[PDB]
């Protein structure tokens, strides 16, 4: 499936011995190594199936998780089955290690009315039963072993000769985002390649550092995710989630009407706007919402796709930098005051009016107008709105414009949840959004094609990011197919230490 004819020798296991170094060197915990890491947590999940018992504690989790996706009007059924399935006293599987009086405590709440979250506390007691013994015997196991090996691979030098690059998919100042492809493995990413050359003429070292580190610690479902970083002679790559439907500036202006639907319109801004919670959750202010930095998937869901403006604010600090695109800065910044996360709220305003009027707030669509003039509007002028906006997308246009941050939507206590609390987005359900369970209003067309250095450089090109490359061997079923081990009881020739 677009994998190269000598991918399992590329992905050919270790012998067990050359990760003597990790073993020493590997923290040993439970939470990362048996759920949060994905062949971890496929690994410990298979030593338990070989322990009589066990078993219980996983099915249980799987029932759990089912739940957690299941919808409201059928909670209760599914609450009802749970129950008899796993903690009662007659129960088929019965699991002692959660307590009968959190069993008494979580009956109590489920007769009530069902809260999704409703084996918060039966979840939690079960992992604190999983990470005692059973974990450390897991550590003793066959399946840790292979765990090293998985991680040893994770390791391995990454270079431009294990992707293969195909069509140009985006362009920018730095450089430009091809599709590419992980030969071993097929799977298919975007390959953002940013020319040293570039980078050094115009000091943009800092704007590159901090986007791959931002991304490589984001993990958000409507932020594009990092899954390599490297170097090549002349290019810094960062692999990122490929993203085939388009930008929403070519969407906004590719018809007669520019502009959307209301519907459609919410939709994408409703996006966003978790996008954004997700970023200001790690204190990360954007501060280059427009347009061309949204980009579309293949089933019409939205991801902030470029940070290279983006930087970390430390708790309680305040930054300055008079930096964006024109048309889409906030009042603060043009007057290069002192910022937080105020002015991505700004942004946000300027992407509902323009989805919605076809036009920035402060420019028309193809209009020659110069810079200090938008600068001027900005500042001095109120965006005005035709008869294309219902009161509330102009309420909350109107809101999240607020030249001055301090009173701007958005920027008080409750931060984003104010913004999902307006009547403009009375309809949505943020929590199902957040989940990923709300159809797009749009699917796209697949049919259309739109010294010091050398520091800098090491810290940039670190190589696989360890859970988006897990993912991605399970994915494509090299984990699967790879992950074999001895006959009949018996240790495999790259498990067995008397080689
Ligand atoms: C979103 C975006 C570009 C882009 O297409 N990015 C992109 C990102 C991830 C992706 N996955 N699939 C397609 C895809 C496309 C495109 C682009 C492409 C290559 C670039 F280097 C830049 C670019 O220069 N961005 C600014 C920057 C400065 C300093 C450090 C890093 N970045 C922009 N132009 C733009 O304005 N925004």
């Amino acid at each position: 499936k677009g994998k190269s004819k000598k991918w399992k020798e590329i992905l050919k296991f270790p012998h067990i011995n050359q990760c003597e170094d990790l073993r020493r060197t590997i923290d040993r915990d439970y939470c990362s190594l048996c759920d949060k890491q994905p062949v971890g947590r496929l690994l410990f999940r298979q030593f338990c199936e070989t322990r009589p018992g066990l078993e219980s504690y996983i099915q249980f989790l799987d029932s759990v998780a089912e739940y957690e996706v299941t919808p409201d009007e059928k909670l209760g059924e599914k609450g009802k089955e749970i129950m008899t399935k796993y903690l009662t006293p007659k129960s088929p599987v019965f699991i002692t290690q959660v307590g009968r009086d959190l069993v008494s405590q979580t009956e109590e709440k489920l007769l009530q009315k069902p809260c999704k979250e409703l084996f918060s506390a039966c979840v939690q007691s079960v992992h604190d039963y999983l990470r005692g013994e059973p974990f450390h015997e897991y550590l003793d196991s066959m399946y840790f072993d292979r765990f090293l090996q998985w991680k040893w691979l994770e390791r391995q030098p990454v270079t431009k000769n294990t992707f293969r690059q195909y069509r140009v998919l985006g362009k920018g100042g730095f450089g430009e985002v091809c599709a590419c492809q992980v030969r071993a493995t097929g799977k298919m990413y975007a390959c953002k390649r940013l020319e040293k050359k570039r980078i050094k003429k115009r000091k943009g070292e800092s704007m590159a550092l901090n986007e791959k580190q931002i991304l490589e610690k984001v993990n958000s479902r409507f932020v594009v995710n990092l899954a390599y970083a490297y170097e090549t002679k002349d290019a810094l790559c960062l692999v990122l989630t490929i993203m085939n439907g388009g930008d929403l500036k070519f969407h906004i202006y590719n018809m007669g009407n520019p502009g959307f639907e209301e519907e459609r319109a919410l939709f994408y801004a409703a996006e966003i706007l978790c996008g954004l919670e997700d970023l200001h959750h790690e204190n990360i202010v954007y501060r280059d919402l427009k347009p061309e930095n949204i980009l579309l998937d293949d089933y019409g869901h939205i991801r902030i796709s470029d940070l290279g403006l983006a930087v970390k604010i430390p708790e309680g600090d305040l930054i300055r930098g008079r930096v964006g695109t024109v048309g889409y800065m906030a009042p603060e910044v043009l007057n290069n005051q002192r910022y937080g996360l105020s002015p991505d709220y700004w942004g946000l305003g300027c992407l509902i009016y323009e989805m919605i009027e076809g036009q920035s707030p402060f420019r028309g669509r193809k209009e020659k107008v110069k810079r200090e003039e938008v600068d001027r509007r900005v500042l001095e002028t109120e965006e005005v709105y035709s008869h294309k906006f219902s009161e509330e997308a102009k309420s909350i246009c109107k809101m999240l414009l607020t030249k001055d941050a301090k009173q701007r939507l958005g920027c008080q206590e409750e931060g984003a949840a104010e913004v999902k609390r307006h009547p403009f987005f009375r309809n949505m359900n943020f929590k199902r959004l957040e989940a990923g369970m709300l159809d797009p209003p749009f699917v796209p067309d697949p049919r259309a094609v739109y010294h010091t250095d050398d520091d800098f450089y090491s810290k940039f090109s670190t190589g696989s990011v360890p859970i988006p490359w897990q993912s991605e061997m399970i994915e494509t079923e090299c984990f699967k197919e790879l992950n074999v081990f001895g006959p009949h009881g018996t240790l495999s020739p790259d498990l067995n230490r008397s080689h």
